[PDB]
């Protein structure tokens, strides 16, 4: 099983009218942190390294966690003194990575994914995304894949129907990234435009909640008791 890198340095929620002050992944899921409920499936699954991608409130994540820690997994932290991007805080999670290959996930991403298929699949690509199929992916960013699977496009929320989430999910050859030219770039918006590898997508009807929608939340109240 690959290191695991969870992205989990952004502000709190930030909705039209509710700004929150509480790290999303922090927030409290039926009595556990909702990272903490991530980090127990990780370890269910065969993660034996989790790295921590920090930013916003890192004190109080690792506080917790040195307090109240759900795994017996290897945790280590990295602390972003300045927000690096999504694709930033990837790049400068590479320095503790010997492997060639890791998984990333968002902190405040929860999927019932098969780690094991995601890793068989992603063997031919230097770069494979988790799309989860939903009958209603309105509230969700999407994936525009063709018959192939190869990944044309991220597509914004607000599309009624069926669709193939975009979960933030990767798996990735280090190379593709570790060497990037800025220290600070988003993922989404400034990395994949310009890559030029194989980007597929792994395509499953896996559980999957996003805690940053609030009917999500809701759901996630209710799933854990
Ligand atoms: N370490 C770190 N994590 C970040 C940064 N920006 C966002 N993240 C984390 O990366 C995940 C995805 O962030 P983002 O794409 O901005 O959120 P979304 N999916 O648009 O709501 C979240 O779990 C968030 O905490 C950053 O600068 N540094
Ligand atoms: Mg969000």
């Amino acid at each position: 099983m690959y290191d695991v890198v969870i992205l989990a340095g952004g502000l709190g929620t930030r909705l039209k009218s509710v700004s929150g002050d509480i790290p999303k992944p922090m927030v409290d899921i039926s009595g556990k942190p909702f990272l903490y409920r991530l980090m127990e499936y990780l370890e269910d699954q065969g993660v034996q390294r989790i790295i921590l991608s920090l930013s916003y409130k890192a004190d109080y994540i690792i506080d917790s966690v040195i307090k109240d820690n759900p795994v017996n997994s290897k945790v280590d932290f990295i602390i972003e003194n300045e927000p690096l991007g999504t694709g930033g805080a990837i790049k400068n999670a590479c320095k503790y990575i010997e492997a060639s290959k890791f998984i990333v996930i968002n902190g405040d991403t929860y999927c019932e994914l098969d780690y094991k298929k995601f890793i068989e699949s992603s063997l031919d690509s230097d770069l494979q995304i988790s799309g989860v199929e939903v009958d209603d992916v309105c509230r969700y960013g999407s994936l525009d894949i063709d018959h192939d699977f190869h990944v044309n496009s991220i597509v914004e929320k607000g599309r009624q129907g069926t669709g193939i989430i975009n979960s933030g999910t990767y798996i990735l050859s280090k190379k593709i990234i570790e060497d990037y030219p800025h220290d600070k770039f988003s993922f989404e918006l400034d990395f994949l435009p310009k890559f030029t590898g194989v980007f597929k997508a792994f395509v499953t009807k896996a559980y999957f909640i996003d805690i940053g929608i609030p009917e999500d939340y809701y759901k996630a109240c209710e799933k854990f008791k």
